[PDB]
């Protein structure tokens, strides 16, 4: 059975978790507590990973690393990456555009001067969010009436930037609906209420923002 | 004839440029000089891109942005991303690990505190390069006997980390090789010697590392 290894935190894997519940696929999680970093440094080179790292996916003669390939994989198995070249780049482009947000957040999340940085960030956030609203205009999801993995990716971003600035989505009623809509999906809804859900932390614990054991 | 738009620097599009030249695929470039940041903002939105940004690829209403979605597209348009979930995900994992090196460079390159940050990057670098030296054991190119896009990514990364530290590869002669090998491919080699080759800068002209109009 599938194995998904990562820190007991949202981070770089949340989308993959949410995409997994959607496909109601069975998988076993391997999470590393805040103080268990040695446990990782021990097994790190004893898993058969050609590029050791976190997260890692292992479900047979396949042992992956890199949150994208891992997720791109889970989806590619259920033919969710696109039927033709063009479309597959459309979804890879959504993939990218979302990361510039989610990663844009972790560039300044561990910095001690996170407060001074967040300004320019949230200053440029509107423009980015705007593109998605446009994309979502006349679509149930980023790619149409069918849930694509970048959706859980965008969903993850949104939720993260709401903790940073809960007002950022007021200017975008559409993105707020999107989020609600995603949460509506039966599987998703059972996850967010299930005991496997990981509401916090967002980033690793040592992080200024989104770090720490309990939300601020 | 397709169009590739970007700054006249190696930056995020070098791999892609190689690939294109590798498949002798014809195309034209829209090169933005150092002092043309306006000309871009002038056309940023009059191109019909759903996520205005750089670099951009455009041909018959195939409008793309995000260096990864782009490169993968050219690759996919030639059946080079993989023949199945497993080999496709393997190629994505290579993508990831290569960026974890190429990007590592750029995130500490624009900092004014570069000269002391590179020190901690170069210390970690070995462990990263190593993984690639292994992958290249009993293989001609990553992922096999046939050239893939991640091979052009690692090549750019290599070429860039050698400027930062001329001796980073001495402990990995297998990479020094892989690099000469790529440069040996007739199309590639003919390119590097061509006028279309952008030798410098590596990053945005403003960058501390690999910036400036000419290399030091």
């Amino acid at each position: 059975s599938p194995i998904l290894g990562y820190w007991k935190i949202k981070g770089l894997v949340q989308p993959t978790r949410l995409l997994l519940e959607y496909l109601e696929e069975k998988y076993e999680e391997h999470l590393y507590e805040r103080d268990e970093g040695d446990k990782w440094r021990n097994k790190k080179f004893e898993l058969g990973l050609e590029f050791p790292n976190l997260p890692y996916y292992i479900d047979g003669d396949v042992k992956l690393t890199q949150s994208m390939a891992i997720i791109r994989y889970i989806a590619d198995k259920h033919n969710m990456l696109g039927g033709c070249p063009k479309e597959r780049a459309e979804i890879s482009m959504l993939e990218g555009a979302v990361l510039d947000i989610r990663y844009g957040v972790s560039r300044i999340a561990y910095s001690k001067d996170f407060e001074t940085l967040k300004v320019d960030f949230l200053s440029k956030l509107p423009e980015m969010l705007k593109m998605f609203e446009d994309r979502l205009c006349h679509k149930t999801y980023l790619n149409g009436d069918h849930v694509t993995h970048p959706d859980f990716m965008l969903y993850d971003a949104l939720d993260v930037v709401l903790y940073m600035d809960p007002m950022c989505l007021d200017a975008f009623p559409k993105l707020v609906c999107f989020k609600k809509r995603i949460e509506a999906i039966p599987q998703i809804d059972k996850y967010l209420k299930s005991s496997k859900y990981i509401a916090w932390p967002l980033q690793g614990w040592q992080a200024t923002f989104g770090g720490g054991d309990h939300p601020p």
